């Protein structure tokens, strides 16, 4: 932006700190088999190269491309082509071309293990002797393990790491406050792996009207005070900076977010009050203060949609001539006054609106024929506050762990052909929702629980597909963007299914289970519940509860006993006996 040098100027943003952890992260993206150590020695290159243009904006490349730096260094690697060998070749080719190839060449599975929690004692420990070390051989381990992982974002993770380990790393009974955290994050942050891909899977398949058209409905909630010609400026940055995101470009996602950060604070005034505190702060500081910044207060100066959208003359005339900008402001309009309502909702509404118009302009007396259409979103917008509402009482009677239970028995009944694993990870994740979101009132439950509930969704849509085993689930998971969780409220009873013959699946176990944690044995308990049901898809809670207690004996006396792998196999025969009465078969 009129810097000569624009690592220099990246570094004066950032902070030497901030650029070190940045760096890291690209490389660790691509270079995910080079050892740690090369890595550190890289970053101190780059970060020493990096001050000598902070020094003198010219000197030496300070005039190049991040783009071209990036890729220069990249091609220094000398045990590339051993290591990775396609991706050399990369090198051969000129920018732009050179980036796009290594772009291409990230590996979305890395072949790596999965990280071995060590215990709290020992973790605590190594963060006390040098924290800096620690977070960034976690930021090595995430990144080389999470490539198309958004580096500020993950950035902002670390930081909380951070803030975890310094809490629970001078507590007392640490290990229970740390691993209660450290489930919390690992949460959240696939969380938001998982959003992103799906944001950009959205991106691809729906277009970018739609995603435009999501973006809306989202600033127009957070900035209601925002003149409309604002919105539409910032829908065009994030729209851009979310297809570059999306594209795999580190430098151009991170360096676009920050000059969208810049104009933001610089215009605070015409978007919102509430960028007071966030625009203070340093660049990748309110960088994410203002994505989480709160909803500025609608105006109270605020009348119907009614007289623009329904009741005006010229309105068939408006949306034929003009229809991105009149369904854009209807989208704005409908969202400044309804921050509690879910984006796709939003949509939802708008597309009936959509819907309705194109029928009823190229008709006799347009008017009357579209001038009934808000009575329509009344459901529409009555069923999902229904839904969160009864499933939050729910949740609230019940706890996180009997909720899960609950949606796991009601799920398994409705489509019983999914996989065992499928329909347990389905229902605790939808637990972790009420969770995560039914404490909040009302007012900030449907925002809350809409990315994790579209992600989870998403999930299953995912895993089934792989494997399709129900038609009912499959029309739902290829239904549109905004028929998706409405098809899926509307799934009732199987009744042609045909319960399991009574043998093994989850019967069959050894004593590797004696040795498992709440989190393992509770999964196993909902495994088992889900197969019960499946064995006898219309039991009952007094009868799940019966067998589930014979279950749970069962454990605790095989595992209290001087042999394990006989009793296992004595009374794993005569629990099948004892379930298959029980149930009432
Ligand atoms: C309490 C766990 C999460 C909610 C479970 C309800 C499942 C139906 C989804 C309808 C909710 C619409 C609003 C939203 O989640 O954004
Ligand atoms: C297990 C397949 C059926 C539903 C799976 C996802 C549930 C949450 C979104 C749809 C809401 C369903 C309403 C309900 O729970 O009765
Ligand atoms: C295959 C058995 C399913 C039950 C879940 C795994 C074992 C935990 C049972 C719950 C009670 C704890 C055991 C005990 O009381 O000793
Ligand atoms: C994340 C923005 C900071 C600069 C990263 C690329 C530096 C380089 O490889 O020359
Ligand atoms: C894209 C489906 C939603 C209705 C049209 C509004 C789109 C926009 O504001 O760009
Ligand atoms: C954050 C708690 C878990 C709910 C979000 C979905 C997780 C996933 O599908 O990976």
């Amino acid at each position: 932006d009129a810097h000569k040098s624009e690592v220099a100027h990246r570094f004066k943003d950032l902070g030497e700190e901030n650029f070190k952890a940045l760096v890291l992260i690209a490389f660790a993206q691509y270079l995910q088999q080079c050892p740690f150590e090369d890595h550190v020695k890289l970053v101190n290159e780059v970060t020493e190269f990096a001050k000598t243009c902070v020094a003198d904006e010219s000197a030496e490349n300070c005039d190049k491309s991040l783009h071209t730096l990036f890729g220069d260094k990249l091609c220094t690697v000398a045990t590339l082509r051993e290591t990775y060998g396609e991706m050399a070749d990369c090198c051969a080719k000129q920018e732009p071309e050179r980036n796009e190839c290594f772009l291409q060449h990230k590996d979305d599975n890395p072949n790596l293990p999965r990280l071995v929690r060590p215990e709290v004692d020992v973790m605590c420990t190594a963060f006390h002797d040098n924290e800096e070390t620690f977070l960034k051989k976690y930021l090595y381990e995430i990144a080389r393990r999470h490539p198309y992982f958004y580096a500020p974002e993950l950035l902002f993770f670390a930081k909380r790491y951070k803030a975890a380990f310094t809490e629970c790393c001078q507590a007392a009974d640490k290990a229970a406050c740390l691993l209660p955290k450290l489930d919390e994050l690992r949460d959240e942050g696939k969380a938001s792996s998982a959003k992103q891909r799906l944001k950009c899977a959205s991106l691809q398949k729906f277009g970018e009207r739609a995603f435009k058209a999501w973006a809306v409905a989202r600033l127009s909630q957070r900035f209601p005070k925002a003149e409309f010609a604002e919105v539409s400026k910032l829908v065009t940055d994030l729209t851009k900076v979310h297809t570059e995101c999306c594209h795999g470009d580190l430098l151009e996602c991170a360096d676009d977010r920050a000059d969208l950060a810049k104009y933001i604070c610089e215009n605070q005034d015409s978007i919102s009050s509430k960028l007071k505190e966030c625009c203070e702060k340093p660049l990748l500081e309110k960088s994410h203060c203002i994505a989480e910044v709160e909803n500025d207060e609608m105006p109270a100066d605020l009348p119907s949609l009614a007289a623009d959208f329904v009741e005006s003359k010229d309105v068939c005339k408006n949306y034929a001539e003009a229809k991105d900008v009149f369904l854009g402001m209807f989208l704005y309009e409908y969202a400044r006054r309804h921050p509690d309502y879910s984006v796709v909702l939003l949509l939802r509404l708008a597309k009936t609106y959509e819907t309705t118009l194109e029928k009823c302009c190229a008709a006799a007396d347009p008017h009357e024929c579209y001038a009934k259409v808000f009575d329509e979103f009344k459901p529409l917008v009555e069923e999902p506050q229904n839904l969160i509402k009864q499933n939050c009482e729910l949740f609230e009677q019940l706890g996180e762990y009997k909720f899960q239970n609950a949606l796991l028995v009601r799920y398994t009944k409705k489509v019983p052909q999914v996989s065992t694993p499928t329909l347990v990870e389905v229902s605790r994740n939808l637990g972790k929702v009420g969770s995560k979101c039914c404490k909040h009132p009302e007012a900030k439950r449907m925002p809350c629980a809409e990315d994790y509930l579209s992600v989870v969704l998403n999930q299953l849509c995912v895993l089934h597909e792989k494997t399709p085993v129900s038609d009912r689930v499959t029309k739902c998971c290829t239904e549109s963007l905004v028929n998706r969780r409405p098809c899926f409220s509307a799934l009732e009873v199987d009744e042609t299914y045909v319960p399991k013959e009574f043998n093994a699946e989850t019967f069959t176990f050894h004593a590797d289970i004696c040795t498992l944690s709440e989190k393992e044995r509770q999964i196993k308990k909902q495994t088992a519940l889900v197969e019960l049901v499946k064995h006898k898809p219309k039991a009952t809670k007094e009868q799940l509860k019966a067998v589930m207690d014979d279950f749970a004996a069962f454990v605790e006396k095989c595992c209290k006993a001087d042999d394990k792998e006989t009793c296992f196999a004595e009374e794993g025969k005569k629990l099948v006996a004892a379930s298959q009465a029980a149930l009432g078969l």
